[PDB]
């Protein structure tokens, strides 16, 4: 744990700065919050708790900056279906077939 | 230009599956939305005009997902500045320093 993020590093989900001294922390936690802590007490933070933040990186074109994940907003539901290839056929059915046979179809 | 995704494929921004007959087409269009077209006609779409959705992939545990891209949601604003590393003191203030000096701070 060093005290510097140089053009290209990025700082993940539990990765954390220390000072020199080792008396400050700022630590982008699981809760999405950029933290920073003196000895057990934040005294600030980016104010971003209750969201979905992977990584805060410090970018080349000169700014720090702090990403959600890219977030999931439709979804077949078929979790844990081996061998999966999705179809568009000349019947107008989209299906998704799997190891053991069709998965999903719109029908 | 055609049919199928198969394990691991996905489709990107603008992309599209052809049947076979060459009379449907399933499309990732720019505004987000995944619609399939009869030619001309949309016979079904996920709704997902207006959301930021950069690729439509077929996992390989088995499910069909769509996901939104990474977005920013804190940054510091310093887009422009040359040679930047943001660095926590022992005075406590966390500095992104650039080329030129400190570009941002706490004071
Ligand atoms: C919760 O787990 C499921 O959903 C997420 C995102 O929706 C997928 O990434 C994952 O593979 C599963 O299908
Ligand atoms: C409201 O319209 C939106 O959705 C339809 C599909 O229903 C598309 O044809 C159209 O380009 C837009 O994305
Ligand atoms: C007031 O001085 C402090 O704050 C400035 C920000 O302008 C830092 O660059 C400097 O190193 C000190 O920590």
């Amino acid at each position: 744990m060093g005290d510097t993020l140089t053009a290209g590093q990025k700082l993940e989900r539990g990765g954390s700065l220390q000072s020199g001294n080792g008396a400050y922390t700022l630590t982008l936690q699981d809760d999405g919050n950029l933290v920073l802590y003196a000895r057990d007490k934040a005294v600030w933070s980016t104010g971003t708790n209750g969201q979905d933040v992977v990584r805060a990186e410090v970018q080349t074109d000169g700014n720090f900056v702090l990403y959600t994940a890219e977030k999931p907003v439709w979804h077949t539901d078929t979790k844990g279906k081996k061998e999966v290839k999705l179809v568009l056929q000349d019947d107008r059915n989209l299906v998704l077939y799997a190891k053991d046979g069709p998965a999903w179809s719109l029908e």
